[PDB]
């Protein structure tokens, strides 16, 4: 089909422009193609945006929708277009390129995001549908994803459409605050919404009821069927609102771990080194879950997910059997599973980093909790204590080792490291060399047991002398695993 802006979003203009034909809206001046219709947002330089306008007709643009006034020719001004773009650009592919829409879910939240929108999109699939997955960790079809910062609506509207154009029948987003109050999801007919938490800490740049007010918006959508809410959350009731005061009416579904009022709960859970178990009830009965995640916080992820999934017209019990089969997202944990152990290597730089590591294995642990660490050479040496106090706090063995003691004397950073310390009814072990320490671990610890290795994660070097030498703490612990099985 040939596309006139007209068609798109219908104006009284003195002008031939709107009536053309036109291939679709841009909002990148530089690599504007021939005929698009360029969108000019004001660019908070405000002098910078009508070079980029002029620019943009330079290289063929056909016309110019502007925030404000620019004095720029072919040009309507229309200050809320950061609002309406997403629409007009999926109406333009819809008039060019007709497909079956995808049916949409997202999820809102300080956390949780990725991996709920993950776990939505790889049950969904379970069940032999197609599922578009967009978010921090990639974008597409499971299970080859495209890992630009994030999306602008245009480039949303052209994701969705190549899905559909692909056999995806089901698209699982991520929606931030910044991205709701942007109007980046506005294009879409988000038919399932999710929502996580709301947590105090986060980097966006506004009050917390704007935050929050962000999110509501979700729920706002008149596209909504349903809303999946999490009530152990202390916004819930807010979100709640929003949704019903939704003209379209969705239902709304409350989950919680312990209050026994929402639409759905947990009974029994229990944690162990395979993962969680718990019963998932709800007003259909009860479904016995075996998960393969770590952590409370994916108990509470994998409840949204199933939810999700279900609402999109999949059985609970479908969704519940297929769930040992679940990957996750990659996270902050590189987990290695070897005879009924697990073996974690882990960025924990800090006191509180360590500790909150240890506090989530401590849940899953059937036999003991190590801790393996050390302190950075020529770095203040007053928080070296504090650390072996936290691994002592949360761990039992710990071993003490290097973790790029550059120039410093190896000899000050372990005194440091055991200044003041108590030990008396601790097992620990200081062993220097780095991989000694890690090979030692890999061949002591027994069934049942977890192993933190902490302080490098994806650092792959040992600082010593000013040199950087390859270390790579995973490659490390599957050599030593695979010398265990090996003559």
């Amino acid at each position: 089909m040939t596309v006139s802006f007209q068609e798109i979003h219908p104006i009284e203009i003195d002008a031939q422009w709107p009536r053309q034909p036109f291939y679709g809206f841009s909002l990148d001046s530089r690599k504007v193609e021939t005929g698009q219709i360029f969108i000019a947002l004001t660019s908070y330089q405000p002098e910078k945006t009508r070079t980029f306008a002029e620019a943009a007709l330079a290289n063929g643009a056909l016309a110019v929708i502007s925030e404000t006034e620019l004095g720029v020719a072919n040009e309507w001004v229309c200050p809320d277009v950061r609002q309406r773009m997403g629409e007009w650009q999926k109406r333009y592919l819809q008039q060019a390129d007709v497909v079956k829409p995808l049916r949409i879910i997202a999820v809102t939240g300080t956390n949780g995001k990725t991996t709920i929108s993950r776990l939505i999109a790889e049950l969904i699939s379970s069940q032999q549908q197609r599922c578009a997955v967009m978010g921090t960790t990639g974008n597409g079809i499971l299970p080859n994803l495209t890992p630009h910062t994030t999306l602008d609506a245009l480039q949303l509207q052209n994701a969705l459409h190549d899905y559909a154009k692909q056999g995806a029948t089901f698209a699982s987003l991520e929606a931030s605050s910044h991205g709701l109050e942007q109007g980046r999801l506005n294009g879409c007919d988000i038919e399932i919404a999710v929502y996580s938490n709301l947590s105090r800490d986060h980097l966006y740049h506004g009050t917390l009821e704007a935050y929050a007010e962000a999110k509501a918006r979700l729920f706002q959508f008149n596209s909504l069927k349903v809303a999946v809410i999490n009530l152990d959350d202390a916004h819930a009731d807010l979100m709640i609102k929003s949704a019903q005061n939704n003209p379209a009416q969705p239902k709304i579904l409350t989950y919680s771990l312990t209050q026994n009022t929402a639409d759905y709960y947990i009974a029994d859970l229990d944690y162990s080194l395979a993962g969680a178990t718990f019963n998932l009830v709800s007003q259909q009965g009860s479904f016995a879950v075996e998960s393969p995640l770590l952590g409370h916080f994916n108990v509470e992820n994998l409840i949204a997910a199933l939810i999700a999934a279900e609402q999109a017209g999949f059985d609970l019990q479908a969704l519940v059997d297929f769930v040992p089969k679940l990957i996750g997202a990659p996270g902050r944990m590189q987990v290695i599973r070897d005879d009924e152990r697990l073996f974690v290597v882990d960025y924990a730089h800090t006191p509180d980093a360590l500790i909150q590591v240890l506090k989530t294995l401590k849940r899953h642990v059937s036999n003991q909790l190590w801790a393996v660490f050390g302190c950075g050479g020529d770095r203040d040496r007053g928080k070296r204590p504090l650390m072996t106090q936290a691994a002592l706090d949360g761990a039992n063995p710990v071993i003490l080792t290097s973790d790029n003691p550059r120039t410093e004397d190896p000899e000050q950073i372990f005194a440091d490291m055991k200044q003041g310390i108590d030990f008396s009814g601790h097992r620990m072990h200081e062993i220097h060399d780095r991989r000694e320490a890690i090979k030692f671990v890999a061949e002591q610890a027994q069934a049942g047991d977890i192993v933190v290795i902490a302080g490098k994660g994806h650092e792959n070097y040992q600082e010593i002398n000013g040199v950087r030498h390859w270390f790579d703490d995973v490659v490390e612990v599957r050599s030593a695993i695979d010398a265990q099985h090996h003559t």
